[PDB]
């Protein structure tokens, strides 16, 4: 009986940053309570000022992380103002039945509704919005995010050991298909409804034109960079909704990573990159080793270094001479 | 000795449904005997009426789903009838030398060959036509199936227990590359070989005008979706001769998942989405908790549902209030 | 102390061949001094003459394979001669720190470095150029190999029993973005610096013009195909800096795959295909058992044989009518 359950109130917050939880879980079984509100919004999302009409869970790209475990009850109040202009929904690729609850969540701007779910399998897990007829247009406008669904017991290594992180990041990594002209120009738009027929053209030539870390070029960078200290463990949760990517960490490496995001499984050890299909999320965990910069990529190394996904982590600490040295510096022969 | 075995005759089925077989053999090794009959012809493809000569095993596409288990001899009867204009032969992943059988399986029109080999690794595995300069070309037109080696006692979990099916489909999915004019209309044309420079030019964008599973746009739809109880234990081989695909149930999960198709390795558990390589068929196994439809896509959503690459499933049974539910429905605040 | 370590000197090899190696270690750790020289030299890739500059370690595309045990010390001596124009770096994914090395490795024209690092995870691994704000020109333009990490124990099946290789090959795979005219033509360049603007917007497509085994279309056929015999166990090293690819020994089949290269992890068994994703090596082990041509191929089909991602294999030794035959030779009805 559901009722007899304890009620909790999540506050969200923004990505990358987690909202605060517990890895063993430290009570029964509960209804865990989150509300996003729907924004329409104009972002801009590169250094040259190209504007789009993303569509957003909670106001960003990606929407925030959500976090429970396994056999707690998800309950979604969704909210879509009506300052909004389109109808919305959610699926949850953590939920069973509805479409992921996409069938039940129909919400017209103006409207709310609720929505609950058992979290019956652990792991990370993609949501996004889905409409019908107009699916891939939301979700490549950003209106996607992540939950995690973490075992009672916490995360275990292929030993069946305990991992435990210090810090955890959740990266939404975003595909934008902005129309461009015959000459190769982007188009700007009034309205979301403006682009329908174009926005259709140019998700059908399959080829982003940015691909983007927390909605931006760059987000990831500077006073918004990652940070750990030598000796941390970090987990950094990853979730594409639409396309494929291969994260790599420059510098170091997923100690363990579940590629394709599901606790239940042994996590691979040692990876260099891994694959996280499209419509995944996956986690990776590493110790930081050493200090500096290091840079956080989808190893398409153009879709990184050209369209966009790339960040950094600015690591403090002792450097390890003994892990790497500059045997003799750079000089002239 | 092989003329000491037992044979035994298949007579095949229309792709999604599988022909009669035993999960856990009921007899020993035997020569299982198979006839394909290779028909060029039209196929409409689209719901906007765009027609290709597609290449077909048996005037499908995908080509019929071939079932027998470790350590049986297949014996493929192949017919190339005089009413075709092409060369044509196939590879089997799962054989072992002469290029999977294709450098002995070569048919003009008018004639036939029979090809034996022991299927001596289990799993799923794709089979292809592959003319020697001229494969990508006959694999694109639809020249592609798969083939199911069961273990001689059935599939089994990551701890070594019994897995058993109460139902199989197979999806097959494919990529086509229909030429375009420059303002982007498709070409029709009379015959297959008026395609050739045409068609070699439009693989080689890389990018698919269609996606599309069984065939056609909409295949696995209205009467033809797939179809399941609550509590039915459902297997799914998926198969890409020729590019990536990331499966995903809308609404369900792959709750034991051989993404790369081969039974001697644990299943992957709970996924949401999994990557079957180009050139590969993998397979999925659930049992479904909710009734409803459900949606079976490629999670690129745009090849999904602007390209063509989804079906469904209609599932009966009894709603489960505890797994989901809408605890207020959509209203107006 | 890493002064009373051994030192041993390596003389390296062009691929696809392998240095000597050991794979159970013979000693202790040791100090494994490499030698690199930085080579912009013109190569043509394809058949139609089509010309390109590249950018390479020790004169081939890919770069060399580097091969020491876990827990040795990797110390590379790289030399960018006064005849080359540019500044070249080194990132080893093997490496801890410092992006791999490569913010410790910038070498302008005429000038040396020497770096040394730790191999602390065993398992093959991308190593290429990357210089700020140049890295995917540099790796697209050939300046990528691999390094493999041996368990000090040699490799190990899925139940920890060893498995010894025969014979090991590195097939480098390079996708290259060829700059084209309005009409689709070549442009070819005097220099490296000629290209950069129309570097980036061939780059910006995401559609390679070529995808190539050791530099160049047909490099691993004819004279220059790999060879086996039947029984030999033979262990090939692929690698993709920047792209995902999924090779496929067409007539075998990868009978152990560290699909994503990482030995600690064990292998998946009976492959027909498998995913390398763009930015990481694996390997792959199998044991002849027929005689003849094989092919082995990127399985999308249209990169491996319009773009050029295929090589053969040419197997001697005994025919085996168990395992395969032609009951009745292609004839006419
Ligand atoms: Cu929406
Ligand atoms: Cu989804
Ligand atoms: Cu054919
Ligand atoms: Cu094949
Ligand atoms: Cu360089
Ligand atoms: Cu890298």
């Amino acid at each position: 009986d559901i009722s007899t359950l304890p009620r909790v109130k999540v506050d969200l917050v923004k990505p990358p940053f987690v909202h605060a939880h517990d890895q063993v879980a430290k009570t029964g079984p509960r209804v865990v309570e989150f509300t996003m509100t729907i924004e329409e919004k104009k972002l801009v999302i590169d250094r040259e000022g190209t504007e789009i009409h993303a569509m957003t869970f909670n106001g960003s790209v990606p929407g925030p992380l959500m976090v429970v475990h396994e056999n707690d009850y998800v309950e979604l109040r969704l909210i879509n103002p009506d300052t909004n202009t389109l109808l919305h929904n959610i699926d949850f690729h953590a939920a069973t039945g509805a479409l992921g609850g996409g069938a039940l969540t129909q919400v017209n701007p103006g409207e709310e509704t609720t929505l609950r779910f058992k979290a019956t399998k652990p792991g990370v897990f993609v949501y996004h919005c889905a409409p019908e007829g107009m699916v891939p247009w939301h979700v490549t406008s950003g209106m996607n995010g992540a939950i995690m669904v973490l075992p009672r017991d916490g995360l275990k290594d292929e030993k069946g050991q305990p991992l435990t992180y210090d810090k955890i990041y959740y990266v939404g990594e975003q595909d934008f298909y902005v129309p461009k002209d015959e000459a190769g120009n982007y188009k700007k738009y009034e309205t979301p409804g403006e682009a329908y027929e174009d926005a259709v053209k140019a998700m059908r030539t399959l080829t982003p034109t940015h691909i983007v870390f927390n909605g931006a070029v760059g987000a990831l960078t500077g006073d918004h960079a990652l940070t750990a200290a030598v000796g941390e463990r970090v987990l950094v949760v990853h979730s594409q909704a639409n396309r494929d990517t291969r994260p790599h960490l420059i510098g170091g490496h997923g100690d363990y990573v579940w590629a394709t995001g599901k606790f239940r499984n042994p996590p691979d050890l040692d990876q260099e990159t891994w694959l996280i299909p499209g419509g995944t999320a996956g986690a990776a965990f590493y110790t930081f080793r050493q200090p500096g910069v290091y840079a956080y990529v989808n190893h398409n190394l153009i879709e990184a270094f050209e369209l966009g996904a790339a960040g950094h982590f600015k690591v403090t600490g002792e450097w390890n001479d003994d892990l790497m040295t500059s045997v003799v510096k750079p000089a002239s022969m």
